[PDB]
């Protein structure tokens, strides 16, 4: 049987032959308001036939899924202080590559590697020039996104070296898994958010001899998630006080949560990395030569998908930064800047990705190792 290397390099499509990938987590629902379970949905013959009609788009899921297992224990074995974020994000994003095949937009990166450190929360990646040194005492989001034909794994991690922010990371990888339990069809949205703070809160941590009540970052959200299409429309609050719109069967979210020791709110900071094209913004002629050259370069290499700078130097490109301010101003394509809390915080985050399949829900992307 073909096994994969160490390093890992060998593509997860050629790890399973018959073209099925392994199921994530499968849960039963949990019981509704009433006390009435969901253990019905797992047997049901409508529900069952309604669930394997879509078979093909979980089976992309759980092959995404599979390259984000593979890549990230492979991050976890090897990321050390004293390495550039910019090793960091190549060493990793290489090894995606190879293990997603990629193929254009039939199989790739879904967006930019996050590694958003201390304070900062989101939507850092190095640009090409960036000299930041992963330390000792840093707290380092590694956020990545794998896709096959557009079906998205968004799932993230946080990486410490310092012992210290133990009982954070405890925090928010409860107040995630929380998350995860909470949800399921027909579940309001600011339930969700109200189940992750509670528990969130119920953790207090000291770091440096201060004391802290872990807050989740009430700007920050969960998000379901569409083809091609990374933000479906849809949030989950990590707070109270969110909508009581629901959750729907075959929809699929990215159940995020952030926790802070500093004011639990996010603003933009530093130089922007991330930008997407507007889904909803269609074709616009351009003349202006650089700037129609550099939405053909993003319409044929990501499409809806997000994408850095650095993907885009890789591309042969340069000097393109007005041409992308242009697209920018039109409305066309979105900046990401930076996410990040006051200046002295700490900030964490866990993620997974589930499908709200007619017979349960599926923890798509659950490892053995979160
Ligand atoms: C998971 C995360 O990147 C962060 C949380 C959430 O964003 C917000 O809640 N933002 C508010 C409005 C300040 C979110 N929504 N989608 N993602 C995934 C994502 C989006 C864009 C991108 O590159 C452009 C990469 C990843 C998130
Ligand atoms: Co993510
Ligand atoms: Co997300």
């Amino acid at each position: 049987p073909k096994v994969q290397t160490d390093p890992p390099s060998v593509p997860i499509c050629d790890l399973y032959p018959n073209g099925v990938f392994p199921k994530g987590q499968e849960c039963e629902y949990p019981p509704t308001q009433d006390g009435r379970t969901a253990a019905w949905r797992t047997t049901s013959e409508e529900k069952k036939a309604l669930d394997q009609a879509s078979e093909e788009i979980w089976n992309d899921f759980r092959e995404a899924a599979e390259a984000h297992r593979q890549v990230r224990k492979y991050v976890m074995s090897w990321i050390k202080p004293g390495m550039t974020m910019i090793e960091i994000c190549e060493k990793l994003e290489d090894c995606s590559r190879k293990l997603i095949k990629e193929n254009g937009l039939n199989a790739g990166l879904a967006f930019p590697t996050g590694c958003s450190l201390n304070n900062c929360a989101a939507h850092y990646t190095p640009n090409a020039g960036d000299t930041t040194v992963l330390q000792y005492d840093d707290i380092c989001k590694i956020d990545f996104g794998t896709h096959i034909s557009g079906r998205i794994i968004d799932c993230a991690f946080t990486v410490t070296f310092n012992p210290k922010y133990d009982t954070l990371l405890k925090a928010v990888k409860d107040a995630t898994n929380t998350g995860i339990k909470c949800a399921g069809i027909d579940v309001r949205l600011c339930d969700v958010g109200e189940a992750i703070q509670e528990v969130m809160e119920s953790y207090e941590v000291e770091i440096d001899g201060k004391t802290y009540q872990v807050k989740p970052i009430r700007n920050l959200n969960g998000h379901s998630i569409g083809q091609y299409r990374i933000h479906a429309g849809k949030t989950v609050p990590i707070v109270k006080g969110g909508e009581a719109t629901r959750m729907e069967e075959g929809e699929v979210y990215a159940i995020e949560t952030f926790g802070s020791t500093g004011k639990g709110v996010v603003h933009d900071d530093m130089e922007c990395s991330h930008y997407m094209k507007n889904f909803d913004v269609g074709h616009v002629p351009i003349r202006l030569p650089r700037t129609k050259h550099l939405l053909n370069v993003i319409n044929e290499n990501f499409g809806t998908l997000a994408f850095c700078r650095r993907w885009l130097d890789r591309l042969g490109e340069s000097k393109y930064l007005m041409a992308l301010k242009n697209l920018c101003d039109l409305g066309i394509v979105d900046p990401y800047p930076p996410l990040c809390d006051i200046k002295g915080s700490y900030t964490a985050q866990f993620e997974h990705t589930i499908l709200l399949r007619p017979t349960c829900k599926e923890v798509v992307s659950r490892g053995d190792d979160y």
